[PDB]
């Protein structure tokens, strides 16, 4: 209901729908200084991020969100923590958590920081 | 190696050293504008946060970090993601996910945003 929560949820929904259906379009939600750390691998800068995301087999994956937490930051950014499980077909692959730091630039929400970790947690 | 990693890493170690030894000292790394979401419950400000953390029904608390990721934000902040297990007295070991967002205020790195969530770590 709160503004930061409405935007955070909308973004998360938008992010996973893009990821599970059109990864190539994800670049649109990042900026040059964005950072992504995927399973320990650091990809600093949009060029690096777009290459990594586009190098993922994921020729069939789907994310299932079990829980999400959103908070506004002092600088009016939105920090979001997502926890869930990513599947294949319908049978469970790893469990995961993902943190996003969202910032509004030229009036558009973009992700400046993306961190993803796989985890054998059922949540 | 990178500066943000050295700092965030340094912050994380200290944070858990305090948490595991005297939760009432955690006031030093939080400020009034600080937001804490603990297992879905939200608190704002140093006083409410230390209050909440201090109220956890535990005598001995021990965090075990299995992985930590740090990145710099476009606003000179450091965003940290931690995963590990938690041991509180005689409670079964449970995995946890925790995100911190750090900002330098008055020559001091403080946490403006914190999100903690446990995994129903069975076994």
């Amino acid at each position: 209901k709160p503004i930061w929560e409405q935007i955070g949820s909308s973004f998360i929904n938008h992010y996973y729908q893009l990821f599970d259906n059109d990864r190539t379009q994800l670049g649109a939600i990042y900026i040059d200084a964005s950072c992504l750390t995927w399973e320990g691998q650091q990809f600093q800068g949009k060029a690096a991020i777009v290459e990594k995301l586009s190098s993922l087999p994921f020729q069939k994956i789907q994310h299932s969100i079990t829980a999400q937490d959103h908070q506004p930051t002092p600088d009016s950014c939105i920090i979001s923590m997502v926890v869930g499980q990513l599947k294949a077909d319908e049978d469970p692959i790893m469990g995961f958590h993902q943190m996003f730091l969202l910032k509004n630039i030229n009036d558009a929400w973009v992700c400046t920081n993306d961190e993803f970790r796989l985890a054998l947690h059922n949540f």
